[PDB]
């Protein structure tokens, strides 16, 4: 029992979840940390690794690794919902809010190894790495990303 074949088991049937859905279906994983680590990547294009492992018309399941003191952009997810688990470490997440053309920051928060954070449907968010450890966790995006959208702080 490897990690597609838990992904196929949980995700593959999915119509229309909520976050709530992807949250429970995550935390289904069994040893996800352990089934994941063949297809943690390293930072290529970002300033931190992103694997996309799963599509399908419903969902998108996607591997992060963000090095010590390295953040994604400001962003939005588009028409998408967002759900994450950290594998591995500790995330800040922050939210913001529109300021118009721009985004302040509004809300902040950790995340914690089997924890989840969740996107609803507009949300913007960053994640960072504010440890001296690297940080692992697993996206599911329903549905798959297609127009993200990336907000400069105000
Ligand atoms: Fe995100």
């Amino acid at each position: 029992m490897e990690l597609y074949e838990c992904i196929q088991d949980i995700f593959g049937g999915l119509k229309n979840p909520s976050v709530k859905d992807l949250a429970t279906s995550l935390k289904q994983i069994p040893n996800a940390a352990k089934l994941s680590q063949p297809y943690i990547k390293e930072p290529d294009q970002y300033a931190y690794g992103r694997n996309a492992i799963y599509r399908n018309n419903e969902l998108e399941i996607i591997v992060i690794n963000i090095p010590p003191n390295k953040e994604t952009t400001v962003h939005d997810h588009g028409q998408s919902i967002g759900c994450a688990m950290v594998l591995e470490g500790k995330l800040l997440n922050s939210i913001y809010r529109s300021t118009g053309e721009h985004a302040e920051l509004s809300n902040s928060y950790f995340v914690h190894e089997g924890e989840c954070l969740i996107s609803t449907k507009g949300l913007i968010h960053k994640m960072s790495n504010p440890t001296s450890e690297r940080m692992v966790s697993l996206h599911v995006y329903s549905p798959p990303l297609e127009d993200m959208t990336v907000f400069e702080e105000q």
